[PDB]
C-alpha cells in the first residue's frame, strides 16, 4: 500500500534536506592577504605600495588579494565589513585572522609569517 | 604584484561561501510519488483511494510515499507547500516534478511512466 511518512522519516527515506550553513573552506593553493579597501580611505592610499612590495618579496609563496568595497558591496555586506581597510590573512587550513585598521610592513610581515607560513 | 578580485572570483579562488550549493541528493532506491495531504482537504479524499491502488499495480518499481501536513508542520513550511493537495513525483535523478491540485489515475500513470520511468 502507501507509506506514511513522519519528517524523521523523511530525512532518511527522501532527502536530507536542511540547508545548513556552510563551513569556511579555503580553496586557493596559496595562503593569502585579502585587502578590503576604499578610495576615500587615507592610510589604503600609505598601505598599498607597502602592500605591492610585499607581494613580490613573498611572490611564489603567497598571494595578495584587495577588494574594493565600494565596487563590491554583496560582498563587503556578507563579511560585515565596517572599519577601512579590513586586513584578512587567509591560511591554507583554518580560520581567517582579520585586523580592522592599517598596519605597517613589520607588522603586515609579522602576520604573514607567523600565521600565513606557520613559521 | 596585488590581484583585484570581483565577488565572482572570490567565489572561484577565495570561499564559495555562500549557502546556494545544497544540492537534492535523493535517498530512496527506487522512484517515488510524495503526496502532500491533510484531512481538511476535500479533493483528497477521492485522491487516497486512486493511490493505493496505483501503489499496488507499481509495487516494486515505485515508492508511494503521504505525509499529513498537518502533522508535519515544518515539512509543509520548509518547502513552501501553497495548497494542497500538493504531489510530488521524484526521479532517482535530478528535482522532483512538482504538481498542485489534485489528479487523476490517468494523469498519475502519465507521470508515473513518463517521469519516474
Ligand atoms: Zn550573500
Ligand atoms: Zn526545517
Amino acid at each position: 500500500g502507501t507509506i506514511h511518512l513522519t519528517r524523521a522519516e523523511f530525512l532518511k527515506k527522501i532527502a536530507d534536506y536542511e540547508n545548513h550553513s556552510k563551513e569556511w573552506k579555503y580553496l586557493g593553493d596559496k595562503p593569502a592577504i585579502v585587502d578590503f579597501y576604499a578610495d576615500w580611505c587615507g592610510p589604503c592610499k600609505m598601505v598599498a605600495p607597502i602592500l605591492e612590495e610585499l607581494s613580490k618579496e613573498y611572490a611564489g609563496k603567497i598571494y595578495i588579494y584587495k577588494v574594493n568595497v565600494d565596487k563590491e558591496p554583496e560582498l563587503a555586506r556578507d563579511f560585515g565589513i565596517q572599519g577601512i581597510p579590513t586586513i584578512w590573512f587567509v591560511p591554507m587550513k583554518g580560520e581567517p585572522q582579520v585586523n580592522m585598521g592599517a598596519l605597517s610592513k613589520e607588522q603586515l610581515k609579522g602576520y604573514i609569517d607567523k600565521v600565513l607560513l606557520k613559521q
